[PDB]
């Protein structure tokens, strides 16, 4: 029995400025007799203030005072005065910020723990109830939603060098000793687990430690590459559910706060198509709420055409807003999602705090040419012909979910699928493989999760969303002497071969402080084919534009 | 065919002071001769720039420019200049924003809808993309929930004197001129409608104008006494659902948007206990949730008992939480909720951002003490006693839901169940009536709300909550040398018979900076007694203690 788990130190390994380490930079900073601080901290030792501290007996709050209490006599017996500004809180409270999450550590975790082996953090932590309490609360949950389990101190009321809790960890682990490799960067807290006979390694430079693992576990964690951005468990998400309309339900998934960003995904997809950007997203400080769109998934699909022209569509989400309570929401849609997005934009202002496209651009509906005539005149556009006759279409997608999720989620260096003669040709697939082969893009349980989707209601109501470009025609001239005057931002994909970006080329004519974006070498699936660069050029602009 | 619906102006009737009214008031303020704002304004008629703005044509932020212009000619002829620090951006923005909702006259609309008239608004307004447009935004959701309809005039392309508006109206109200009343603040507005045969009223004060309806409506609308706050129709919520552990899902609803604001209802109850607060406190600037606890109704009720301690308990919110993305929340629990809230506080302070009791007091454990001896040193408390072997209890709730829930929730001044003697007497209702009657408090519907809930899982779950007094008691004492220093809030019911208000006297000894809130005239069910103070309340202490 070698090894099949990871456990990590909190302060100085997994989050660095380690607090101890300003302990005595302040010293320094304040000509203090050298390690004054660092006594009064472990003053009493396990009978003392600290410990009980660590145990959960008593608070952060409460221990200031114990704290400074003990600082006074330390410097008492050095003969000494403290300085007459001091002050225990302020300390700390730099210090618990200063420090954030190290990066390359957490990486390795992940990489691990992408292998099969169960991941865990051990560390001697306090009940913070300081006034800035939430900093450090922030920083958990950025780091224990990546592991199996969180191990504190004061939550289990035992400590780190004390056996006790080392056998709480294997316990919790549901594992042997020798089965366990265990980081740390105080060696005391190391040797017990030893004793035990766990694999241990003294954290200093945090890529000399790496190396120890990389070897002892036999796994490439220094050097590895860039990893995906964290995607979503469906299971582990909040789910909501909002009935905008005697029998229209729209299904959605929630997460994070601050606010609220809604994504609304394109031709035939799932609010899942933002796997990669909604924990980001949440993470960079908003509310997403990832739309199934009327049609998909757990939302409702009923058969009409009619329900879903853009009109339709738009008035509803007006009603999501209202029914949720949000006066506002910015909004960023993708393929047919960013056209409604647009919409919202021409439509609805006063509801939209800002709004962002992913390869939809905006295009002023010609009012003297008709549109069926418009779509004939591009190559490229002929497969929206071959979408209009009612079940055709649906046949053809319907016949196997697998082979046509799998036909159509791959990257641009990479295809099966093809844009033209689709009607002459007469399929969608008429030439592609029954067995496709697995784009880098997904794993093959991501495609089954859209094939559980799409089992449930079919493309009828996918494929109507193309089955009102008349009345959408209409609707749209209505607003032809309008203009987005609101925060708007254009991400073009290099080699999407339909929503091709010089088809955007004159949007500043109707939206003139429209900010841009531009993924090189990236496919139509922009959110899983470029996810990092999606996440940074997103996180930014709303950062930038969506704040106030 | 007489009347049954009534049909509102916006701005000088449902919002006062009207823009207008500032148009000319400014003028006076700057000298400027008398109406010359407000030629501009009308500035071409039919064809000017106003009625294309009204009428979706264009957008407020485009309409800025030819206004200003117009301004500027329409004092070129009155032979005079505009001062040369002169905004016409920032007029509108005081305005608009300086212009509230009339109260009385929603009330009115209110009371109206409430005895079965379709209510609707019609109003002259214009596509907002001003930089500062959420305000307004923010007044018209908190309008338009309280009605069959809003008909807006750069929504529907028509405008406010134009017939063909009135005719749009009538169809929408699914009605005949005179079985409608229609109340504007502008004749000419008014002209129209009479001429299809239409009830109107000139608004000017408002207190008049109400005279006029009232009679002509044959409804008390003046005078009327305060009505009950807001109250939510579950079928027009939105429902969360989060998995927190392999079979256990928690349901909530949720409404609003700023810091989030969870709320835990007590024992036999719903999140529709919070049915008054909801809409309220959304309104007041957060973000409620407002859970079904675990063991009632659409979250997840499993049979064994230490499911429901408190521990597990918490550890199952802290979860919550994690899995919505939220660092901290405001925690606000009536009866068992009470509780639980305070252990929220007293073992999790980083995530809990305040925290709030109805009624249920914090006793630290008595260490020394047995517990199920504590209680029986009480008169009062010998329906706990009932409540521990596990099914009696339950199959005289369980026995008819109807008057169970009629037999409990039962205001101050109007008692059908007793207290004591309860396990010699052998039951909680042995001595109550078989159909009760209906308290103040709840309408029949209402009721049978609840007992629609009850019918899923029954009373198992609920009452287990009283079964582990045991392991919270030893639970608890690993807190018995802490203390709470965050924000918390005592809130005491005058004649609650169990959770009385002595109960909490020393609680200041372990929260050193408890705010209080004292309902006089109020019993056990809080939340439905005394709604507005308990509201009232709250958004005071949210607003003072726990935005920053
Ligand atoms: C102005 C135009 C470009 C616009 O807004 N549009 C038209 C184009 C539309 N998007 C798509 O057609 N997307 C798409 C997605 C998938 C496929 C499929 F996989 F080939 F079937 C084919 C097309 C999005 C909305
Ligand atoms: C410290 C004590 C007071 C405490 O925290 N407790 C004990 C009391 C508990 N609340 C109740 O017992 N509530 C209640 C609610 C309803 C009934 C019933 F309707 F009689 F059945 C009876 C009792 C709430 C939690
Ligand atoms: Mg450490
Ligand atoms: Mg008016």
């Amino acid at each position: 029995m070698t090894l099949r788990a990871a456990v990590f130190d909190l302060d100085g390994v997994l989050a660095l400025p380690a607090v101890f380490g300003v302990l005595g930079r302040t010293e320094e900073a304040l000509a203090l007799p050298r390690g004054l601080l660092n006594d009064a901290f472990q003053k009493g030792g396990p009978e003392g203030a600290t410990t009980r501290l660590m145990k959960g007996e008593i608070t952060l709050s409460q221990w200031i005072p114990l704290m400074e209490e003990n600082c006074r006599k330390c410097s008492e017996t050095a003969k000494v005065c403290l300085p007459k500004n001091f002050s225990i809180k302020e300390i700390f409270d730099k210090a618990i910020s200063a420090r954030k999450i190290n990066r390359p550590m957490l990486q390795a975790a992940l990489m691990l723990r992408k292998k099969g082996f169960t991941t865990a953090i051990l560390t001697n932590t306090w009940l913070d109830d300081r006034a800035e309490r939430d900093g450090l609360a922030q920083l958990m949950c950025e780091l224990k939603m990546h592991f199996d389990f969180l191990i504190e101190s004061c939550q289990v009321g035992m400590v780190k060098p004390e056996p006790q809790i080392y056998k709480f960890l294997l316990d919790t682990l549901k594992a042997s000793p020798s089965e366990v490799v265990f980081l740390d960067d105080i060696g005391a807290n190391l040797k017990p687990a030893r004793d035990l006979g766990m694999v241990t390694i003294l954290v200093q430079d945090t890529d000399t430690a790496l190396k120890e693992l990389e070897k002892v576990t036999g796994i490439q964690l220094l050097n590895t590459p860039a990893p995906l951005p964290t995607s979503c468990n469906p299971s582990d998400m909040s789910h909501g559910y909002v009935t905008v309309k005697p029998r229209v339900r729209l299904h959605f998934v929630e997460l994070g706060s601050g606010p609220a960003v809604c994504l609304c995904h394109g031709f035939p997809e799932s609010w899942y198509s933002w796997r990669y950007q909604i924990p980001a997203l949440a993470q960079a400080g908003y509310r997403v709420l990832a739309m199934d769109m009327k049609g998909y998934g757990e939302s409702s699909a009923p058969p009409e055409i009619e329900e879903y022209c853009m009109e339709v569509l738009c008035k509803e989400m007006v009603t999501f807003l209202d029914k949720l309570g949000l006066s506002q929401a910015v909004f960023i849609g993708h393929d047919w999602g960013g056209m409604l997005v647009w919409y919202m934009a021409l439509f609805y202002p006063e509801r939209v705090r800002a709004v962002a496209s992913l390869n939809t651009p905006f295009i002023p509906a010609n009012p003297n040419m008709s549109p069926l005539e418009s779509i004939k005149a591009n190559p490229v556009f002929d497969y929206q012909l071959y979408f209009q006759e009612p079940g055709v279409a649906e046949a053809e997608l319907e016949q196997n979910l697998s082979r046509t999720f799998k036909s159509l989620f791959r990257a641009s260096d990479e295809s099966v699928l093809s844009m033209h003669k689709v009607c002459e040709a007469g399929g969608l697939f008429v030439n592609s493989p029954e067995e496709p082969s697995l784009s880098r893009m997904v794993t093959e349980e991501e495609i089954q999760f859209y094939v559980q989707q799409f089992k449930k209601s079919g493309f009828r109501g996918p494929l109507n969303w193309y089955r009102n470009m008349e009345r959408n025609w209409k609707w749209a001239c209505k607003s032809l002497g309008r203009k987005i005057l609101i925060p708007a931002l254009m991400v073009t994909a290099e080699k999407d071969f339909v929503l091709v970006p010089q088809m955007s080329q004159h949007m500043e004519d109707w939206i003139p402080h429209l900010k841009r974006g531009h993924i090189e070498d990236c496919g139509h699936w922009t959110q899983m084919d470029k996810p990092t660069e999606v996440n940074q050029i997103l996180i930014k602009w709303l950062d930038s534009d969506a704040r106030n």
